[PDB]
């Protein structure tokens, strides 16, 4: 279904183009094709539903004539369900036009504030006049989720990391708000998004919701195609190999974000490196979680330190040296290697470190720049 | 009345130079402001997940002084915390005090690493492996605890469905139009006043949670003493006696933001906007909420459009022309009321009306510029 | 040049897609074509030049294989100039790849801080070493000012305004914090903005900077062809006839933005906004600038108070009223008006209106609620 | 130093309470407060724009009393202002006392609009309608004090050329980094140290224009105190004698942010490192530029690679080692050292280093994290 992920792009890439772009779109598609991918990400994002009893809300999207009418069903602790059925009598109701709730669901940019969507609330009510304060609280918290999923309102990694409930915040580490400080310049992209390191897809769920233009790509030496849904793919590859690295890239690439939290051991961690960042897009972020491993003898670690060479930690220690490559003595004619001329930023924290790729080409300091506090203090 | 200044002190402190947070850490002692500081994570933290009985610790230490709380989150009750030693809990959090008043009451943007220290299960119940139980439960509440104490924007959409105000989700989509014309206060010590609590209370827990540096003031005839809590107290007063609108003004004002949520009875949001405008503060915002009592006769309105004299709708239509005031003609013995000078932009939606107060005197057309193909001519 | 307008709007669209999509475009343009209009964008944003003695500055554009030379050169008062020549001695270069210049004159989202652009600062002095003191200064602002001309680093709009010498703000009118308030949030979407009203091209010049994404069109009754440029088209037409209106959108549309500073003849003002707010995006933005003309006679407008019908302070008072309409009592059956249902927020300041588009319908209050403060306290 | 302090005061007032705004208006008064107004917007006003001498009257109100400045503008020449009544000068600015505070010295989104009055050539020296000239030089006068007015964020790149600082635009690319990791300060009423002036200050006058509510501190060995004004002070000291740092941090700090662009000898590098983050505040940045000297003989550096140990390299290599401390093998009886507990971020870039302040205390990988296949097959 490597047709069905570039439907999805196209939708995705339409949503933030001219309104030319976005009009010859919908016309090849179609509202009928178009609207299962929204409908799709609307369930995606407006779960979890509120603690309510089974409440219907009602979501019809409108294209040049055409309409389709979609009925969602909310229920405590139940997935929300969608069929494709008539409005009818359900008394909560959305409605928008298909070049809107694009933009709402995959535009870039501020989040409208008003006139987005059309919404009727429980004009009729089952009680005849003023509602059961039942009716009436779970009507609210019913429409209320359903139109939470039907934007790209910027949502807090902490809380999605927590519901997701991957390991990345709350406990054995707290690395959300760093994502957010690194990532989050790419949140309006259309990113493309390798997490090396699938029991498990709790991350890749988090990265499809927070990314809302995002295609995630979660990268195991195990089948995980069980995970498999809209946004978000499984690929089989192991970390050791540059050829089953280079395939993915090859199939699902370039990435604009890589995330290496797979076995962690070193050797593995350093051949996943070498290979991906020269493929990474310029401007992207390479990512390494899990550095302890670095001292682990279990992960091809040395419990010394400093850190023995060939481990995560002395890889970082090396890197940080390489982006002053130009102010370095060389003896004779010297070329920066990829790592010294494409690393122009390494930023390191507690069991984290994130890579900068950008040009790293300023030029050394002069040679007409004085190089002792001497000749200074002399001129 | 002498809680809520001691909680403003520990407020403005929290954005101030670092000598007045020490003179403030000083004076009051960690006893004091410690307290101050757990009401405000019980209140933000909630509500616990859906986990069984969970304890998590949270230590404040200030220049040699250390003072332990251990809070207790269990599925669908309220979050409870008492001063106890922490020595037998496994879930901790660790807090300078001039850190967790910043991260709590400080503005600017929230803090991504290294304001805390944290002990997540290095000791379990079995002293091997924690069960699969123990380690879920644990992540989500000493989450639920750190997303306490802090000032990471929320969603006020969501604040008003977890309130359960009626400012979003079905009779009104209001709360994405307050965060585009208040958003740009959530981190100044404002005060805010709501006239209309209307059981009620909603929408003052809704402001307390979005305003973290704010003291929130809720207006209504009705007692409503019972809702009173850290931040947020309500006065008692009628929006259509000028006398008891300067009252509530002299006593806990000058307010930031006002909110006209109340009987929206036309005659008593003319009266409020009339003695009230004067008093908010310059930049700051008068919103009137539910425009549609204009047309209902039984709220003192008129069932005609155009909306009669005297009626919300027509008061914001005059106030339109009243921001060209300098345009209209009239005589050079012309003095402007006190709506053409002070208010210089005004904001019309559905339901919703947002008046900015300030100084609108950029002077009108200059009577050089010419007005006619007849001055064109010379 | 119907033709060269469509491959400025090519390149911005492609600024902001997939990796595919702007790998597509460079290679079906390729670099001889983009590199000229990547120039031209250059000059415009570099400007003014520092006052400073004639400097050159080198500007290398590189792309699969393939690289291009310009030499810049900077002198106070005068305008920047480029020549397609050999970088050679000059000793101030800048070298860019082709599709990261492309992101940073015409992607969406925040400007790159580091590694975007190589850069080889006055690495040889005609000095002999230590640079004159005027060299090393004319050098720092020369490159400095041609760095700032490469990027999208957000301007402040009240300085545009008194640089391109607009009388949109520093005296008769204040309205540029006002345009940041409701057009901040479009700088980064690819625009296609409407000036009604053009001796003259100064706002136009600015919007072309502020939206470093956008086509700017003026249209005026008299010819302006010579302010004609890259990104800023000039089309005549009369804003009280409905069908050159109409021919304007028909070519240029549709309109993100539409800005009415015309004739300020209060039936022209009218016509315009009947004609264009249908035509106008939803979720777009309608602006009418110089509202006192509504009381001067020479511009069809009363010197009464309140303002006469058919003149624009009245008007605003309607469309005011008009977002109401659903709370408005109707006798027998009623269709809102395209006004009423199409505008969702009205923003009213000194001399200026803002008419937000978008979807009015979240249906009126329920007849359920009550409608005295008898039934209130009576439940 | 009691001239440093009033400043303070105005601009902690600025970001507080209106009561407590209130109370330092009354003390001080307008006759005190106003040349400080003054002396902030000649400072960010400059440069005077390419025009013929062109006068711009701002009047400031408080409680009744009212005082009336005139600024001379033109092409190349300093921006001049006396107390001169406005009269006869038809280019105008009115401000109330609070608001003129808050536009220069208030944190939060530059009001748009209803901040001020003005005047724009009401009455012409001709008397009928005003030259090309005179109304072209009055847009550009009048524009340039309204900027100075109040705190609409810079382009720092822009700065460090206009104040003509190496920061940016050949030598060095730093600014866009300083926007990275200082920007979330802006708005802060921070104290920043700059550890060497270098003839030199453009760097400090960089930082006052940027921190609109900070005071600039400029270290050197040599006397600078040609270049103090309003919100910068320059200290004398050496960066190699840490009784010379502590008595800078002891009479001017703390430090939210301390920068090193001094000697660049490695040795003091390390000295005033060792010294000063200890100071710094936590939540604060210790930066450090120009780390080519780490390979530099003349400078205590070793022309080698890797980096000699006691070189700034080797020094940034260790400190990324000490983030990790908590993983680290060591005996239980390991205590970690200020730098390993206080650092909590470290960002290298090329020729500048970023050093994160805050509590480095998450814990370590519990023992219960198999650590092998041998622990996996248990
Ligand atoms: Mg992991
Ligand atoms: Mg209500
Ligand atoms: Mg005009
Ligand atoms: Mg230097």
């Amino acid at each position: 279904t490597t047709h069905e992920i570039e439907t999805v792009e196209r939708i995705i890439l339409a949503a933030g183009s001219s309104a030319a772009s976005l009009a010859d779109l919908t016309t090849e598609l179609g509202l009928a094709r178009i609207a299962p991918v929204l409908i799709d990400e609307i369930l995606f994002r407006a779960e979890p539903a509120p603690d309510i009893e089974r409440t219907e809300v009602a979501v019809q999207i409108t294209h040049r004539g055409e309409t389709v009418d979609f009925v969602l069903t909310l229920q405590s602790g139940e997935l929300i369900k969608a069929e494709q059925r008539p409005v009818g009598d359900v008394p909560l109701r959305i409605g928008y036009e298909l070049t809107d709730l694009i933009a709402e669901l995959f535009g870039p940019g501020a989040p409208r504030a008003v006139g987005a969507r059309s919404t009727n609330f429980l004009r009729t009510t089952t009680s005849g006049s003023i509602p059961g304060p039942s009716e009436l609280s779970d009507g609210f918290q019913a429409i209320s989720a359903v139109v939470a999923g039907c934007g790209h309102r910027r949502p807090d990694l902490n809380l999605l990391a927590s519901h997701y409930r991957t390991d990345k915040w709350g406990g054995l580490h707290w690395f959300t708000p760093l994502y957010e400080r690194h990532l989050g310049e790419f949140r309006d992209r259309p990113v493309r998004i390798l997490e090396i390191g699938v029991g498990g897809g709790e991350s890749l769920k988090m990265w499809k919701r927070y990314f809302h233009r995002g295609l995630v790509f979660g990268m195991d030496v195990f089948d995980k195609s069980f995970l498999d849904q809209q946004r978000l793919c499984t690929v089989r590859a192991d970390q050791s190999k540059p050829e089953e690295l280079a395939a993915v890239d090859d199939k699902y690439g370039p990435f604009d974000i890589i995330i290496d939290d797979g076995s962690h051991i070193n050797g593995h961690v350093r051949t996943s490196l070498e290979t991906l960042f020269p493929r990474l897009r310029s401007g992207g972020v390479y990512v390494i979680e899990d550095l302890w491993t670095t001292y682990a003898p279990g992960f091809g670690g040395q419990a010394q330190c400093p850190a023995a060479p060939g481990t995560t930690v002395s890889l970082l220690k090396n890197l940080l040296e390489g982006v002053q490559h130009e102010e370095q003595p060389h003896a004779g004619s010297y070329e920066p290697s990829y790592l010294e001329r494409n690393l122009v930023g390494l930023h390191t924290y507690h069991n984290i470190a994130f890579l900068e790729k950008g040009v790293n080409a300023e030029g050394g300091v002069p040679a007409w720049v004085p190089r002792s506090l001497d000749d200074i203090l002399h001129l």
